[PDB]
């Protein structure tokens, strides 16, 4: 049945999300073993990551079905081992570059992770694999933040290590990738046109606009949020304080992603419901986060933004499987992770980056608030106009 994809997959979406390296990467690269420049990691590194998941999702979404979902997660693996081993043993910009190119291929491949247990399981089930796996990843996520902020905190374990431990975890889910079930088999302008049969499905192009736009505010608001916290309360604990943080709005976020899988509920006509609600909860934690000058009030904020967001996602991700009525899972899900990464490139340039208008951090966190209430809005008026 559906027990052995799912158990195998979730293995493999946590030992590779299971990162203890991941709080630490700034520190990492700017620091005594790898010995680079804020100016370097910021200006000649990190972009290099966008343009290759860009770049890299185009194929994802464009031969991910084509290929049944599995060479694309053995891809991830491989990208993963390699990205990793680079990491570990790489030195200057030229060689930072390549992992951030590799690290691009593994955030594209992520895709692929998410439609193959949808491509395996039945659709009854759709509902529990959209949440089980999910969760399992955002408790990956925490763990890793623990074993890595006990480490240091208690073991007195190096980045390096923290790098080796990563890499041996990363690993473990190339094997539980190579024993995932394989999914049974099945000019231009035809494909669009077969992407128009796609994007015709009910409450399909809906969800997936939410999802085009939405994410894309929540990982500028992951990039940003720890800028917030600093220039909310400068310490230099904070790094103790900000990470561990994160690490219990993850796993709140991991339980709400849980409760779509388990607890049963008709997603179908509670989907806009759901949606306009926790969307007008991510509005008002946004603001929380900014408006209140307390640094408990934007942790508490932060927990519930993330926990929202990964709740209404777990139902975006299931009520678009299965909805879908075609097998092509990845490339709707690619599709909306490109737009999505789109609009977040783009927000990117024009409210933070020097190119723009140079917000600060301060006024950043009330635009992304304002860009999820009107997101909210949007999803609260057309139901109005549809009762
Ligand atoms: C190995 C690796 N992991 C994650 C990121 C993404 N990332 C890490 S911190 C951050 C936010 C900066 O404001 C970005 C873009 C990367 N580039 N390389």
């Amino acid at each position: 049945s559906w027990i052995y994809p799912t158990v195998i997959l979730c293995l493999f979406g946590f030992f590779s999300m299971m990162r203890p390296s991941e709080p630490f990467l700034i520190p990492y690269l700017s620091g005594p073993d790898k010995n680079l420049t804020s100016a370097e990691i910021t200006n000649e590194i990190f972009p290099v990551w966008t343009y290759s998941y860009l770049v890299l999702l185009l194929p994802v979404f464009v031969l991910t079905d084509y290929v049944r979902y599995k060479p694309v997660i053995i891809l991830q693996g491989i990208s993963f081992i390699i990205t990793w081993l680079l990491l570990l043993f790489g030195q200057g910009v030229k060689t930072m570059q390549v992992v951030e190119f590799f690290y691009g291929m593994v955030t594209a491949a992520e895709v692929a992770y998410y439609a193959y247990i949808y491509s395996v399981v039945s659709p009854e089930h759709y509902q529990r694999v959209s949440g089980y796996c999910r969760s399992v990843t955002l408790a990956a996520y925490t763990a890793g933040s623990v074993l890595a902020q006990l480490l240091v905190s208690l073991a007195n374990m190096s980045y390096f290590y923290l790098n080796v431990i990563s890499l041996a975890s990363v690993s473990v889910a190339f094997l539980f990738s190579l024993f995932l079930p394989m999914p049974k088999k099945s000019v231009f302008v035809q494909w669009f046109q077969d992407l128009k049969e796609c994007y015709s499905s009910k409450r399909l192009f809906y969800w997936s606009l939410w999802w085009a736009f939405a994410t894309a505010g929540f990982n500028q608001v992951l990039n940003y949020v720890q800028i917030l916290w600093d220039y909310k309360a400068p310490s230099q604990d904070s790094s103790i304080y900000n990470g561990a943080v994160e690490a219990i709005a993850t796993f709140g976020g991991a339980v709400a992603a849980f409760a779509v899988g388990y607890v049963k509920v008709n997603w179908d006509l509670l989907g806009e419901l759901a949606l306009v609600v926790f969307s007008v909860v991510n509005a008002g934690s946004l603001f929380l986060m900014h408006y209140t000058a307390n640094i408990w009030a934007c942790y508490a904020g932060y927990l519930i933004f993330k926990s929202s967001y990964m709740l209404l996602i777990t139902i975006a991700v299931f009520q678009i499987a299965v909805n879908l009525n075609v097998e092509r899972y990845a490339l709707v899900f690619g599709i909306n992770t490109f737009i999505a990464l789109v609009i977040q490139t783009i927000m990117t340039v024009i409210v933070v980056d020097q190119r723009g208008l140079n917000l600060p951090v301060s006024i950043q966190f009330l635009v992304y608030g304002s860009y999820f209430a009107v997101i909210a809005g949007i999803f609260l008026m057309r139901s109005m106009y549809i009762t």
